[PDB]
């Protein structure tokens, strides 16, 4: 499926390149009607990152993603600065349908493992978003891709799957905001190494094309961010292209 994304710093829509706080081009600080002209052309998922919230957990976004989830009919994922169980249940308890996090799933194991227990894997999507260095390896980045972790997209992987992890959300961080093209590679060995997880392929989708390149990864869902807001295609193009690919 298509997964529309809009990104927020301060209540503005924005595109980040390779998502440096320092790169950015803005696009209004209407995301509602956004949203809405989105699902309106089909989008059957849509997902949101609260920057700010990611830069700084304190100064998350959380009225303007009330509004947002409310304000439309199709589920909804977030990310940005999730950071406590409690921080996850209020989202839910505000209609979000998949949390996303990144950050403390790298970082306290132990204590987002509670969180699959209490909330299932239904609830949680995974965001393992990576830098690939020259040797490889998929280099997981947190605190809004600000820090490098030292630890690889499958140990993390791997460190989930026994509590019923199902939701991975995967960026090639050099590709997000490029239009240069999705990395094609990375979804057929990551999703045919975990079938038992629905990955989102994430970052870089620059036209139609882009997307009919990922048909044959198996990849669940599709994220496509600057592409839409830059109108290369329409919703409507890229969920038919989708459509007739599978
Ligand atoms: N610096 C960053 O840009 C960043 N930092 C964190 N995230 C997300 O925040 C959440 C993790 O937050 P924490 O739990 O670590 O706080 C996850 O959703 C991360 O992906 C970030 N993701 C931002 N944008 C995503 O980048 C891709 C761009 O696509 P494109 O336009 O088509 O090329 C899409 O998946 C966009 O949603």
């Amino acid at each position: 499926m298509i997964i529309p994304a809009l990104n927020l710093i301060d209540g503005t829509v924005v595109r980040l390149h390779q998502g440096d706080y320092a790169r950015q081009r803005d696009y209004g600080n209407d995301p509602l009607p956004r949203l809405q002209d989105y699902a309106a052309q089909g989008a059957g998922v849509l997902h949101l990152v609260d920057l700010t919230g990611a830069k700084d957990p304190a100064k998350r976004q959380i009225p303007l993603i009330k509004t947002l989830v409310a304000g439309v009919n199709v589920p909804v994922q977030v990310g940005g600065g999730v950071r406590t169980e409690e921080d996850v249940a209020a989202l839910l308890k505000a209609g979000v349908a998949r949390v996303v996090i990144a950050s403390t799933a790298m970082k306290s194991p132990d204590v987002v493992k509670g969180w699959f227990e209490r909330f299932g894997a239904q609830a949680l999507v995974l965001a393992l978003d990576v830098r690939i260095d020259e040797h490889g390896t998929k280099q997981v980045a947190v605190s809004g891709w600000q820090e490098n972790s030292g630890v690889s997209l499958e140990q993390l992987v791997e460190t989930y799957l026994p509590v019923g992890l199902k939701h991975v959300l995967c960026t090639d961080i050099s590709r997000a905001g490029t239009l240069a093209g999705s990395n094609v590679s990375l979804y057929e060995e990551v999703c045919a190494r975990y079938p038992q997880i629905a990955f989102q392929s994430s970052g870089g989708i620059g036209d139609i094309d882009d997307i009919a390149a990922l048909r044959g990864t198996g990849v669940r869902g599709v994220i496509v961010g600057r592409a839409l807001l830059e109108g290369k295609f329409t919703v409507k193009e890229a969920i038919q292209c989708w459509q007739n690919v599978k």
